């Protein structure tokens, strides 16, 4: 969960 919510973060900008 943490690994794919974090994942999602770091495509942002």
């Amino acid at each position: 969960i943490f690994w794919l919510f974090r994942g999602k973060a770091d495509v942002a900008l």
